[PDB]
């Protein structure tokens, strides 16, 4: 299905930097029209996500959408396998959906016949004007095997590094995904944050629906019985048993990949 995603900007903790850079990036060509004419400058056609898996990239590429009021349309690259018009039949119903975002997720696995699955993609970005209104965002895990080519101007023009959460970000990860629930007093997100370094955003939602789902099982344990003759909170409690269930998924030695990679460009 092709929509409006309801995710905004707020729904998105930390990431503050990259927040500013992406919508000066689609606010500034319909806010100042007369500017972008005067000096002769092209709104931009894409952008390039990395980093360490459930860290944002897929919030970020919905929010964008959100954000010019534009249809989204998501695409996973091992699914582009049965057979190369099937690249011009995307690009084709996403031209058709305009003003449109076109998401096209775990680029890492196409670069590993598939070789110019590729080669048709470059064929229908440069085939596209900015006249046309799509969008284009990639996404990756595999930073060290993007295809330079991607990047040349005239393509996806900027590479943006999302990083795991530090500790301000984890603070802003919790009450972004906590801001519509009732959550009891006695809970402390900034010590949360203190005893999750290393975990990621995703790993941070999955401690928040576990204890969301221990009170609500706890509300109807407890009105079962009192059967048997107010808003509930999710509890400090429910918090503290949800973490027996909590470790991060990513390792140690990705993260200094990451590090690496990502301080080498500066
Ligand atoms: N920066 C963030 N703020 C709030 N929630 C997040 C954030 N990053 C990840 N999440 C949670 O983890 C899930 C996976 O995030 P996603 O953006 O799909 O990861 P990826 O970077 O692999 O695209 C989200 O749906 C959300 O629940
Ligand atoms: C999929 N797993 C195993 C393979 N893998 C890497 O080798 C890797 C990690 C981080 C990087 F920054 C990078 F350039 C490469 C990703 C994690
Ligand atoms: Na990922």
């Amino acid at each position: 299905v092709v929509e409006v995603p309801q995710v905004t900007w707020e729904d998105i903790g930390g990431l503050e930097d990259v927040k500013r850079e992406l919508q000066e990036l689609v606010q500034y060509p319909v806010e100042h029209p007369d500017k972008f004419l005067k000096f002769g400058m092209t709104p931009s056609k894409g952008v390039l996500f990395y980093g360490p898996p459930g860290c944002g990239k897929t919030l970020l590429a919905k929010a964008i959408a959100n954000e010019c009021q534009a249809n989204f349309i998501s695409i996973k690259g091992p699914e582009l396998l049965t057979s190369e018009a099937n690249v011009r039949e995307i690009f084709d119903k996403a031209r058709q959906a305009a003003p449109c975002v076109l998401f096209f997720d775990e680029l890492d696995s196409i670069a590993k016949a598939a070789d110019r699955v590729i080669n048709q993609i470059l064929t229908e970005m440069d085939g596209m004007s900015t006249k046309k209104n799509v969008f284009i965002i990639g996404a990756t895990n595999r930073p060290d095997i993007i295809d330079p080519a991607i990047l040349r101007p005239g393509r996806l023009d900027q590479l943006i590094y999302i990083p795991l959460p530090d500790e301000k970000s984890r603070v802003a990860i919790l009450k972004a995904n906590l801001r519509k629930s009732p959550v009891a007093k006695d809970v402390d997100l900034e010590f949360l944050a203190k005893m999750t370094n290393g975990f990621s955003g995703a790993d941070l939602t999955e401690i928040c629906q576990r204890a969301c789902k221990l009170a609500i099982r706890e509300s109807i344990e407890s009105e079962i019985r009192r059967e048997r003759e107010p808003v509930p909170e999710i509890r400090r409690d429910h918090f503290e048993e949800a973490m027996r269930f909590a470790r991060r998924s990513v390792s140690d030695n990705d993260i200094r990949k990451y590090e690496m990679f990502a301080q080498t460009l500066q």
